[PDB]
């Protein structure tokens, strides 16, 4: 309440602008748009409004093809995104005032757009102005991104988004799919192989199973190989455990009548692949057609690419989270994929999947879910829900002088322990 009496101090002002934005007529008028003014008149004034009053106070604007726009303030890396729409619904027919005419009463405000969104535009504008009246060491850069058109969404595939910045993070009443950073895109699939039934000379070696891996989203951090050995054991032995020296790896071998055990160990999380590093070991063998081309493909492909660059996808990221082989069904990698907004993954697949066929490998894909906004779990709207807690307990549309003042003091809690740390 040290915010709420700070806001105490700006009342007057708060309100002559609100009843400005309020006077002018942002209804929709797409019979009298034109380039200057893609949705009618009325929205376009509403729009240069906020770039008058943001300008009286100092602050940069940029608009974007008249449609929307942007105030901007603070520095550094990060910006936070705050949505917005001064546009309006018509009035309804029999008021008991003129619905654009505010009326100013002891303690509401009347007229439409009070509620949605002019009241909340205002207060979200005051709390940045009244931080940089305090002349605060920003941390992070704001962007109030305001909107005149309803048919948007704010979709990353919408006009404002087309071109400007995403916000790291922020607040979006309204908008299901706001393009702002939040939650990661996923998807997982499989990389069969075409078993290849083709006869052939008896190899060095033969591999009869290989299993790593239980979860898609998950490092394995085992892996085994069991292998038919013809003729040198012994070299094959001291190979793996060279191997296990180099790459600072735990593991072992079992033989019993023929067959040995390959095991190694690794470290997971969602720290090193345990089936990719032993598939690395057992390229350097002469291999049945299938074991070889099965660890081939691992090799050109999948060792070392933790960032997609050998599948030339690549912060995206790729976990391979099963493998697995045996004679009978000829072994498969599944894949976990995660990838931040404005990665190409249709067109990236298509390549891989096309590039691939060449080895008798093809993908299978599961369902893909593409990176979006999860308003619960944004940093800015839990400090927003904090500081309502931490503070509180269309015809005729007002709006109290106390939800007014009450909402300004909460943007501004909010706004400064995520911009002036707290």
């Amino acid at each position: 309440s040290m915010w709420k009496e700070k806001v105490q101090q700006y009342e007057d002002q708060i309100i002559n602008d609100l009843k400005g934005l309020l006077a002018i007529e942002s209804v929709r008028d797409d019979a009298k748009a034109s380039e200057d003014a893609p949705v009618g008149p009325g929205p376009r004034k509403a729009l240069d409004y906020m770039y008058e009053i943001a300008h009286r106070d100092g602050f940069t604007t940029h608009d974007v093809d008249h449609i929307a726009g942007r105030i901007e303030a603070g520095k550094g890396n990060d910006v936070l995104g705050i949505l917005c729409h001064v546009d309006v619904v018509p009035a309804g027919d029999g008021w008991d005032s003129n619905p654009f005419e505010p009326v100013v009463t002891e303690d509401a405000i009347i007229a439409r757009g009070t509620l949605d969104d002019k009241g909340p535009t205002i207060a979200a504008y005051y709390a940045i102005k009244i931080l940089e009246d305090m002349n605060v060491d920003w941390k992070k850069r704001i962007h109030m991104i305001i909107g005149t058109d309803e048919e948007s969404d704010w979709k990353c595939t919408d006009r404002y988004f087309k071109t400007e910045e995403m916000p790291t993070l922020g607040f979006a009443p309204d908008a299901e799919f706001p393009c702002i950073h939040g939650e990661k895109g996923i998807t997982t699939f499989d990389l069969v192989q075409n078993k290849l039934t083709e006869d052939q000379d008896e190899p060095d070696y033969e591999l009869i199973t290989f299993k790593s891996g239980e979860r898609y989203n998950m490092v394995p951090d085992h892996a085994e190989a069991r292998v038919l050995v013809k003729e040198n054991m012994t070299d094959v032995i001291q190979d793996f455990e060279y191997f296990l020296e180099q790459n600072h790896l735990q593991g072992d071998s079992t033989v019993d009548s023929g067959i040995l055990v390959l095991t190694v160990e690794g470290k997971a999380v969602h720290g090193v692949n345990a089936g990719l590093y032993l598939l690395k070991f057992l390229a350097s063998l002469n291999l049945d057609n299938n074991a070889q081309a099965f660890v081939a493909f691992s090799n050109r492909y999948l060792f070392n690419s933790d960032f997609g660059e050998k599948m030339g996808m690549k912060d995206v990221t790729t976990n391979i989270g099963v493998i697995t082989y045996d004679n009978e069904n000829a072994g498969l990698f599944g894949i976990n994929l995660r990838y931040p907004e404005g990665f190409e993954f249709e067109k990236a697949m298509d390549r891989f999947a096309n590039e691939i066929q060449q080895y008798g490998f093809e993908v299978k894909l599961g369902k893909v879910q593409p990176p979006h906004y999860v308003d619960k779990n944004d940093p800015f709207v839990q400090k927003l829900v904090t500081a309502y807690r931490n503070q509180t307990n269309q015809k005729n549309e007002y709006i109290t002088k106390k939800q007014l003042f009450n909402a300004t003091s909460i943007y501004l809690e909010a706004i400064y322990s995520l911009c002036v740390e707290e």
